DNA sequence: TTATGTAATACGTCTGTAACTTGTTCTTATGTCTGTTATGTAGTTAATATAATTGAAGGATTTTAAGA
């Protein structure tokens, strides 16, 4: 399985019309709610639980 | 020649078998009534107590309605 704790990924430039390869992070617990903070194409941060 | 008397032979026939049928008589299987016990239903309890709940997770593309 996937260790716990936070992975940085990327989406490789393959979602938004441009490239524009948008960066997020995401950390996951043994037990409990995961955590997300990505970047948009307007290069605005933004947090997701669960 | 012809009466006579035996003998073959064909037909009734008296009786022994068997089929058709009923009486009735006894036995048994079944349907029903009744009494008793277990099952199924229902109502009530009065320190006080006053916004769940449990997960779950590397998807990758299309098309089509709402929002602006």
């Amino acid at each position: 399985h996937r260790s716990p704790g936070v992975f940085f990924d990327s989406d490789k430039g393959k979602t938004h019309s441009s490239g524009k390869v948008l960066y997020n992070a995401r950390i996951i617990p043994y037990r409990g709610s995961w955590l997300d903070f990505e970047f948009d194409p307007k290069d605005n941060l933004y947090v997701r639980i669960d």
